[PDB]
């Protein structure tokens, strides 16, 4: 089966909630993989105490630099980058999950969640996954957001792990 795994966020240190993310190992199993592991840190590095560093509202809100902190880092299980492993699942609509990257095959540890349909990016990002619940926590994420991508307050990963 595919896991389910969980994002907790606050915003200037206050609790927005919890994000559940189901991710498409049965599609993507080597990219489910590393965030799977990103979101355990059973890999000694990880997502907690991370922060969403880009935030567009009807766009996308950003995460997964836990190296820089800015959008320039961040690293894979596997290593600083890994290949696209394929563009079977698409930009379908709102909750999203699906990797960032500096061209083909540079996928690390930044990902995004849509907050719109984002077919314009189908083929050029690996879709790995969706939300299953807590889209109202992705909007309150969203609310914090500008079209320069910069937050009024600091939207961090506070905690996250595995459901099942
Ligand atoms: C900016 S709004 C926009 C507009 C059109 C389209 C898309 C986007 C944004 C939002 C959706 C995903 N998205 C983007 O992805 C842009 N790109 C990066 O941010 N790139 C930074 C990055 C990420 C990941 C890795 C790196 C740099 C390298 C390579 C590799 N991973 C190593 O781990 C670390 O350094």
């Amino acid at each position: 089966g595919n896991p389910l795994v969980y994002l907790d966020v606050d915003a200037n240190g206050k609790p927005l909630g919890r994000v559940v993310l189901e991710l498409k190992a049965d599609v993507v199993p080597k990219t489910a993989e590393n965030f799977r592991a990103l979101c355990t840190g059973e890999k000694g590095f990880g997502y907690k105490g991370s922060t969403f560093h880009r935030v567009i509202p009807s766009f996308m809100c950003q995460a997964g630099d836990f190296t820089n902190h800015n959008g320039t880092g961040g690293k894979s299980i596997y290593g600083s980058r890994f290949p696209d492993e394929n563009f079977t699942l698409k930009h379908v609509g709102p909750g999203v999950l699906s990797m960032a990257n500096a061209g083909p095959n540079t996928n690390g540890s930044q990902f995004f969640i849509c907050t719109i349909k984002t077919d314009w990016l189908d083929g050029k990002h690996v879709v790995f996954g969706h939300v299953i619940e807590g889209m109202d926590v992705v909007k309150k994420i969203e609310s914090f957001g500008s079209k320069s991508g910069r937050t009024s307050k600091k939207i961090v990963i506070t905690d996250c792990g595995q459901l099942s």
